């Protein structure tokens, strides 16, 4: 069963690379998952995506202002950060799942490389949920 994790974010903007961090974790712990780093140009990954025809796409991102985890295959759910991205993915794949990792806005406003303890913890918590989703998929 083909499972993709598309990681979005900018590693030069602090905690805005949290989803890049998560990507590296899945890459290590979860070989059955193929991880695509889109960084800040996720669209650069559509080619590979069409070509691989995944069964499941999880798209992960920092969201500034906890973890949002939703199946955008559900229409009601779709209806109510990456809008044009997300609707493209739903077109490649029915099981498009969004995973939002909330970050502090003060932590994404600077040129800064690396995560805050909080965002770091958040990425491990997010790994947790990918693992939970993985189990459900069996």
């Amino acid at each position: 069963l083909k499972k993709v994790l598309l990681c979005v974010g900018n590693e030069l903007r602090g905690d805005d690379g949290v989803a890049i961090a998560l990507g590296r974790l899945v890459e290590e712990q979860m070989p059955e998952w193929s991880v695509f780093f889109g960084y800040d140009t996720p669209e650069s990954e559509f080619g590979k995506l069409r070509e691989l025809a995944p069964d499941v796409i999880v798209v992960a991102d920092a969201m500034s202002g906890e973890i949002e985890f939703l199946d955008l295959s559900d229409e009601r759910t779709y209806l109510y950060p990456t809008p044009i991205l997300i609707s493209y993915l739903r077109g490649i794949c029915s099981k498009t799942i969004f995973l939002g990792i909330s970050v502090l806005l003060e932590n994404v406003l600077h040129f800064s490389e690396g995560l805050s303890q909080g965002a770091s913890d958040s990425a491990f918590v997010a790994l947790g949920r990918i693992k939970e989703l993985d189990g459900m998929l069996k």
